[PDB]
Formats: C-alpha cells, sequence, structure tokens
C-alpha cells in the first residue's frame, strides 16, 4: 500500500526477514514482555511518525533501544507490515488461507493450513515464522494480557488483509470477519514447527 | 514378516525412533552420500544377514564403521522397515495414504497427505519424519544420482506395503502400483514440516 513488497526489504541470506522486523521484535522481547496490551494499545502518533522518518537516517538498533514508549515500536512493526504493497500472506493466497481456516474439523483445518503455508513464497514464510514465534511468546506472557484471539483480532488486517489492493465495501467487510481465524490457526501451529525456518546452513 | 510392531523398538522418549534406524541413517550420511545408487543397489545379503543379528539379537550397537560396503547398511535399514509386523505407515492408514496421493487436485492432495500424516501413531510419525529428512538429503546429493521419484520406487514397498498381512496376488499387485506416489508426496512435504518432530520436546 505505502512503500514496497516484502521481498524488497530482505537480503538473500536465510532467514529472509526484514531487519526492521527483526530489530522491532528483538527490542520488544529484550524488555521482557512486561507491559500490558502489547500490539493492542497504539503508540503516540508523533513518536511513531518520527521513527518512520529518522529510520532511514540513523541505524536501527540504537534507535529502538532509545524509544520510551514500547507500544510505539509495536505500531512501527504493524504499520510496516500493513504498508507492504501486498499482504505478508500474499494476494494470491489470501482466499486459500481464509478457506483453510474456515474448515470446522480442527485436524483437517491444520492440514490445510500447512498446505497454504507450504505455498507461501520463502521470504514471506520466514518472516511469518519469525513473527509467529514472537506472538506466541506474547500470548504466553502473563503480563501482556493478550491471548491468541486478541492478537489474531489485531494482526488480522495486518498480515492477512485482502486479495486485491482495493476491495469493494462488501468484500472488505466480509474479509475482515474472516481474517482473525486465519491468524489463530497459524498461532496454533507449534513453536517446534515455526522454529525450523530459523535454521541456517 | 520377521519382527514385531514398530512401537517395540522405541521408548517413551521422543522423538521415538529405533536405534537401528538412527545408526543406519547416521552411517549412510557419513560415507553414503558420495556413493551412486544409494538404496537402489543391494548389499551382499551375507553381510546384511550378519549385522541384522549383531544389531538386534545382541541388543548392542555394532560399529557399522566396520562395514566397508555402505550399500549393506542401506539394505539393512530397508530390511528392518520392510520386515516390521506392519508397514511404517500402518495397516489402518494404508488405503488413506494411497487415496490422498491419488486425489487429482494438487492442493487438495497435499492437504490430504498432511491430514493422513497427522493420523499416524506418534512412533510411526517420528520414524517416518526422521527417515523423510534423511531421504531428502539423499535426493539433494548430486553424487547419489537418485531423485525423489527413484527413492519413491524403492521405498514404496518398504514403508507403504499393504493394508493386510496376507493379501491376494492381485490386491498385492495393484497396491505395488500405488505405493510410489505415496512416498513421492511424503518426500515433497517440506523439511521444516518433518523437522518439527525431531525437537527433543
Amino acid at each position: 500500500i505505502g512503500e514496497g513488497m516484502l521481498a524488497d526489504f530482505v537480503s538473500q541470506t536465510s532467514p529472509m526477514i526484514p531487519s526492521i522486523v527483526v530489530h522491532c521484535v528483538n527490542e520488544i522481547e529484550q524488555r521482557g514482555l512486561t507491559e500490558t496490551g502489547l500490539y493492542r494499545i497504539d503508540g503516540c502518533d508523533r513518536t511513531v511518525k518520527e521513527l518512520k522518518e529518522k529510520f532511514l537516517r540513523v541505524k536501527t538498533v540504537p534507535l529502538l533501544s532509545k524509544v520510551d514508549d514500547i507500544h510505539a515500536i509495536c505500531s512501527l512493526l504493524k504499520d510496516f507490515l500493513r504498508n507492504l504493497k501486498e499482504p505478508l500472506l500474499t494476494f494470491r493466497l489470501n482466499r486459500a488461507f481464509m478457506e483453510a481456516a474456515e474448515i470446522t474439523d480442527e485436524d483437517n483445518s491444520i492440514a490445510a493450513m500447512y498446505q497454504a503455508v507450504g505455498e507461501l513464497p520463502q521470504a514471506n514464510r520466514d518472516t511469518l515464522a519469525f513473527l509467529m514465534i514472537h506472538l506466541q511468546r506474547v500470548a504466553q506472557s502473563p503480563h501482556t494480557k493478550m491471548d491468541v484471539a486478541n492478537l489474531a483480532k489485531v494482526f488480522g488486517p495486518t498480515i492477512v488483509a485482502h486479495a486485491v489492493p482495493n476491495p469493494d465495501p462488501v468484500t472488505m467487510s466480509q474479509d475482515i470477519k474472516r481474517q482473525p481465524k486465519v491468524v489463530e490457526r497459524l498461532l496454533s501451529l507449534p513453536l517446534e514447527y515455526w522454529s525450523q525456518f530459523m535454521m541456517v546452513e
């Protein structure tokens, strides 16, 4: 929507994850996940707008370590993912994910999710794995006060989005009701699985 | 044929994989990946017969480093698997796997394969997984001159087999024509999917 494709922010060295994603997540986790409502609470609009700016200027690590409002870092990550010219799960798989997540039989649904994920382009799959492992630690932090369902409600519009750049009002709405379930199944896929995308050799 | 259930060769400790499969796979990955025709070339039954005894009967770990001809270890592994009381993929799911592999729609078929792998008894799933990871490397070794299809030809009878102990010569023959596709699909499920099962827990 705003700047560019996910593939444009990753190197070529697996795991292919944008460094903006890596630095944001690391920062958040390095602080212990002690804050309440991570990813739910918005960060000061002015704090978040600067970062987006003085980001291309000075290096990342020094940046984020200085941010007082952690939530501003959460909005930074979320905005970045939301502004990819195409959703993290890609336009061309957007329907496969919703449909797979809609299967009522859990075991059968999980199976269809593994298939949809197997179809993700590598960079998207690595970035997804990394992001998911993170959100599982968040939902398991007794402090954050955010569970899988809450987080799925938030990242629904973020990584799932729609199948086209600009949906009609009716499709947009029906879509938004089906996105949270997609993120829930993904977060239900084991940490033992997602971790495998962090392999290096 | 010449052994008991798989469950007998594993402990409650995960991943549940028989010592013999782990030792064979490890010796074959040491000096077997350079050898052409792995799993396709057979080993002097003289040797295989010996080891299979010094390995299981003696309940001791025979330093497979002593065995010059690496093809003997490949045949010993297939032998162990083939001769289990029931195929690695079980009787119960024998038809389910074949059918799944036969579904004409790609996406649906793959999904069916995940569904089926998920129905496997745990011991069967870890062993299968450990084995699938090993065979993917073999197919990835330029020297072995074995691709997914080749290994599927060989392991079709080794791990899929039949859905009954004593099938008639026709069912037997129809089955043999459907096994290759099953092992082919399995070998196509992603390294990251199989590897989640190897995590110590």
